């Protein structure tokens, strides 16, 4: 396996990065420091996570320390839904850059296809709990993203949580200047995404798998929910390979030509999750893991399900 995948902007992206959603601000600086020390070169960030300043402290220290060069890092962040307004995109990007202590991002993603009313609240609601949309056409948001490339703020742009008709709309945008480099979507053995991934790869868009361990720390977890990490069938595949179940869950998307971004704030697990470049799942193992699909989707925000661009009503 190569450690990096070539994007349609000509840059190479590490196929393993560190996720940072839910990483507490008093733990994420150490987590990212440890991650860089143990070989991670890709960090997945977002303004909505409320921890970019602390991620940035870690990145900056490792750069200052000359543990790594900036060109060796691949830092990803995202444009939140309340900033889809072509006069807010640049400022949102710049705030992320300032917090991360960077002068460019390697990749900046539209976090969701759904624009929300601008303001202080990340999920502005009406009195019945429905998110308040913005009217901004996503094609217009895409044009705003393209400007960020042309201004030097970001090396690549992409999308997240876009369904295939939404990807297609971007690809069919009149006057499209830059194709999306990446679509970042939920993907794991219970939500295998075969249809959406084949579509994206056919267009040359790299897919990043989020929540690859099934997000056991998701705030809405229930004790009765499915558990990838506890699935005896996955544990058996892991045992056959002398690996952990997490290592199998990370290697799985890698062998589908995906990028994968497991989150941890536990130093031992950070180091564990990186030890996935020295074994191979067989094709039979891969097909077996794929067979576990159930369309079990953990990120599906109820408040957004009436938004006209909500992505998950479409089959894929
Ligand atoms: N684009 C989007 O809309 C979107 C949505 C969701 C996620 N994401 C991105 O994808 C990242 C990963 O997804 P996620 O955070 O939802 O969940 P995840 O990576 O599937 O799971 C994280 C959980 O697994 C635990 N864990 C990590 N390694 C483990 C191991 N070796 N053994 C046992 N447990 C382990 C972590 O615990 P500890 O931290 O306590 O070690 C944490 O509770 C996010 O952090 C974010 O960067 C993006
Ligand atoms: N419910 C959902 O699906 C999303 C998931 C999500 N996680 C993530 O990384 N991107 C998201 O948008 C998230 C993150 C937040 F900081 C706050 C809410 C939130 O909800
Ligand atoms: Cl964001």
């Amino acid at each position: 396996m190569a450690s990096r995948i070539l994007l349609n902007n000509g840059a190479k992206m590490p196929i393993l990065g560190l996720g940072t959603w839910k990483s507490p601000p008093g733990q994420v600086t150490e987590a990212v420091k440890v991650a860089i020390d143990v070989g991670y070169r890709h960090i997945d960030c977002a303004h909505v996570y409320q921890n970019e300043n602390e991620v940035g402290v870690a990145i900056q220290e490792k750069l200052r320390e000359q543990v790594v060069k900036r060109e060796e890092l691949f830092i990803v962040s995202k444009l939140w839904c309340t900033y889809h307004e072509k006069g807010l995109v640049k400022g949102a990007c710049q705030k992320t850059l300032s917090d991360l202590k960077l002068d460019y991002l390697d990749l900046y993603l539209i976090h969701w296809p759904t624009g929300f009313k601008p303001g202080k609240e990340f999920f502005p609601l009406d009195e019945s709990g429905n998110v308040v949309p913005s009217d901004t056409n996503i094609l217009d948001t895409w044009a705003a993203m393209e400007e960020l490339v042309d201004e030097g703020l970001v090396k690549a742009i992409g999308i997240s949580n876009f369904n295939h008709l939404q990807v297609e709309m971007i690809l069919n945008k009149p006057g499209l200047k830059y194709k999306p480099a990446v679509n970042q979507i939920e993907c794991h053995p219970y939500l295998t995404q075969e249809k959406l991934i084949q579509y994206c790869q056919s267009k040359g868009i790299v897919v990043t798998a989020y929540s690859p361990l099934g997000s056991p720390d998701r705030p809405w977890a229930k004790p009765e929910d499915p558990s990838l990490l506890e699935d005896p069938r996955i544990k058996a595949i892991a045992a056959k390979h002398n690996k952990t179940t997490a290592q199998v869950l990370i290697r799985f998307p890698m062998q589908r030509n995906l990028v994968v971004i497991p989150k941890s704030v536990t130093p031992e697990r950070i180091a564990e999750n990186f030890k996935v470049f020295d074994f191979e799942l067989s094709s039979q193992d891969m097909t077996t893991l794929l067979s576990y699909n159930r369309n079990w989707r953990v990120c599906a925000p109820l408040s957004c399900t009436s938004h006209k661009d909500y992505p998950f009503h479409e089959e894929f």
